[PDB]
């Protein structure tokens, strides 16, 4: 009802498993809360201006708002934060963003974000991350990291099952693991919350599947699936178990050594990849000591949670983090970082996370040229020290700039 | 059967819910699988040293071995892993301490270190974790970390509930959760593994009230209560508002500004103690760009293992990180880090982390003292840089000690 089609512009469609994309794609946008009224726009004039250099004008997107969110109240009515129209306008055009996102409280609201992933069926959500010179960071080497991280986006505790303590529903549910399963470990089984973890072999396989692939087109160095299966053996464990099952089945993966960790042959490069395993908590250790040693990494969704913001903040990358939810027939791009409302609209934001996802998304659109040249804008921008305040804040000898004048520095460096 | 009690030393008790202890303390001990042969005879002889000077001859452990692990098995037989009697002599002597611990693979055994916790029901996990000047840290200002961390101990999914992928209570839990609990929330309901995350008020207030009375007891800033309850609200959501309302309920907790920060006032030093609380994704993050807002943390059993871990590794203090399991009637402090078999019985391993363990564990016994002069060994050794392998390996200008020559570094240095 209040979405405006674009006059011009044509629909992607999905064929073979493909990608078809129009000149003229139409792409859904949504602007996002709080600062999203900030770093949208600029990076709609820095994806337009990569699009026009890379393709002299051939090609361009017509963009499409669309709403979630706050504005969404205030396009749809009082409790409109997810209208169905946006699920299914992202349906029809295959591709969308979305910029910062925040969840109601106090309505019996769950994550926005978390229903738009799993009523799409984006089962992944990546997050590459690597350190791009000039940024001002915690750690004494943070060039060292350069990873990939594929997140389960589907299953585990992240998808909202749970009951409140005290409620009729969680005594049920007690009494049943209690009486009925014999379980003996519930500590103090009154007053007391239950959540459920749920982790499936084809929810595994389809996201460890998936960081393989990516790991050959890219022709990247191995595979890390990082759980907790020591501790959770059926969820966490087993997901370790089915990635490498998975390895095995479809991609030869070759036992190295005795075992556990396993090579897969790049039928492209013929480089080995390598398959292997760490446990989560160990592994947010050697993410810090020994970043050089890891590259895609494959995990649940609450681990992929943590290790990713872990890792963006040690590379200086908290605000400037891409990020993408993929499925097998949509794909949702997205700023990772929060709404910031106490600068909201004084155009002082950092657009870079926002303008990585969509460097993603233009290059999962087939069109790399005009990813590459933002990836290029970004890198001169930051290096050359022309920054945001969040960045300027922490360094000397940069200029500050606003969140606008940030994206045109984008462009110039194009 | 095979444990020798000490002929000369006394038993600690528990009176008032205090402890009394002897002059002639009997301690067990566990040696603790691989490397534990290598740190723990360091230690035995750091903490006499301590002992023998701080009180002139005074007061004397009388340590008495007692048996988990692969040790256990080569003194009690093929599957003893935990001997009853291990867990009995802990409740009879009050405190131990033990060394790193292995469970076996295999043979459906489940994390012997979560299983002396749970018995003995120590509730709380307690970690220190602050820099010691000398050390090698992949980080710019380790110095800024100065954190004691409450972990929950004894229930979310940590608690080991959970039911294996197609095995018939996996599916009978799943129907019961689709069908009687009106569940639609698991995406793929076949082969899928459960878990299940209980975390009650009762557990939650007991360990939350031990962190607010350790921040009152040693004059910390500040409580900050670590959860990912914007996402698993009854669980994670519920130890939050559980952790205000304790901090009401029992500490006169104002309200700073419009909340949700409360202040509690130090009835001994008078300083104003801050409440608030963080996401636990989010502090992953913060810990690294501005550790020096935090200082005593409150959060449950899985996000404990993983910040602890994370704050381990940054101030470089992985192989010497203190640890201590405690309850209101026994405590077992332990080292940290990993078995590290490879290295086993060469005499290389840092044995800092089982004594800084054992100081922890003299100031719980009230020889505050002694623990005084390891930390001040601990203090010395390390910044004249006469360290062991794994910290001289990362640096220059160090002088390289084995373990049992570190361990008397350390005591020349008290
Ligand atoms: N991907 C997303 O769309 C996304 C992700 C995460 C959260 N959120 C949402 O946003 C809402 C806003 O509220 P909050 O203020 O309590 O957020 P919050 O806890 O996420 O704040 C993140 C902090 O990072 C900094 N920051 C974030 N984005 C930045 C940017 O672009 N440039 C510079 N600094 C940036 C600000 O810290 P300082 O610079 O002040 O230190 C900021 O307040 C949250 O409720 C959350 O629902 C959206
Ligand atoms: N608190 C405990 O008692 C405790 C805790 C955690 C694990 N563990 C147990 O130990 C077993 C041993 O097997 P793993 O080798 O696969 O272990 P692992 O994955 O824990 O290895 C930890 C790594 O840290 C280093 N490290 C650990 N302790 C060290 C010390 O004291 N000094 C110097 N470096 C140290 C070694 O890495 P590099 O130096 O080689 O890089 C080491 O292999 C594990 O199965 C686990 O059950 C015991
Ligand atoms: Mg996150
Ligand atoms: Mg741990």
């Amino acid at each position: 009802s209040k979405v405006v089609v674009p006059a011009q512009g044509k629909k992607i469609t999905l064929q073979n498993g493909k990608l078809n994309v129009p000149e003229n794609p139409i792409i859904p946008y949504i602007e996002g809360d709080g600062i999203g009224v900030d770093v949208t726009p600029a990076m709609l004039k820095v994806v337009d201006a990569a699009v026009e250099k890379a393709y002299k004008g051939e090609r361009k997107i017509s963009w499409m708002e669309i709403y979630t969110g706050e504005k969404s109240t205030q396009v749809y009515g009082q409790d409109v934060w997810l209208p169905a129209e946006t699920l299914d306008l992202i349906r029809e055009y295959r591709v969308a963003i979305k910029g910062p996102l925040t969840t109601p409280v106090g309505g019996g609201i769950r994550s926005l974000n978390v229903a738009l992933r799993q009523e799409l069926d984006l089962y992944i959500c990546l997050r590459p991350v690597r350190y791009y010179q000039g940024t001002p960071s915690p750690v004494k080497h943070p060039e060292l990291t350069d990873m990939v991280i594929f997140r389960e986006n589907s299953e585990d505790i992240y998808a909202g099952i749970e009951w409140k303590a005290d409620s009729a529903d969680a005594e049920k549910v007690i009494k049943f693991l209690r009486e009925e399963m014999g379980v003996k470990k519930i500590r103090f089984p009154e007053h007391c919350g239950i959540g459920i973890k749920p982790c499936s072999e084809e929810g595994t396989k389809r996201l460890v599947r998936a960081a393989i692939e990516y790991a050959i087109a890219n022709d990247r160095d191995s595979v890390t699936l990082v759980h907790k299966g020591n501790i959770m053996k059926f969820t966490e464990g087993a997901f370790k178990d089915w990635g490498y099952q998975l390895a095995r089945e479809e991609f030869g993966g070759e036992l190295i050594d005795g075992g556990p960790w396993l090579k897969v042959k790049n039928p492209n490069t013929g480089k080995e990849i390598v398959i292997k395993d760490v446990i989560a908590d160990a592994f947010l250790q050697q993410i810090l000591l020994r970043p050089a040693e890891y590259d895609v990494i494959a995990c649940m969704n609450l681990n992929g949670d943590y290790i990713s913001d872990a890792l963006a903040a040690q590379v200086g990358g908290i605000g400037i983090a891409p990020g993408a939810n993929i499925g097998d027939e949509c794909a949702l791009f997205e700023a990772t970082h929060g709404t910031a409302p106490k600068y909201a609209g004084q155009d002082k934001v950092n657009p870079g996370s926002i303008i990585l996802s969509a460097e993603m998304m233009l290059r999962h659109m087939g069109w790399t040229e005009a990813a590459d040249l933002i990836v290029k804008g970004m890198e001169g921008a930051i290096n050359a020290k022309t920054v945001t305040y969040d960045f300027e804040r922490l360094m000397d000898g940069a200029k500050l700039l606003k969140c606008s004048e940030f994206g045109d520095a984008i462009i110039e460096n194009m």
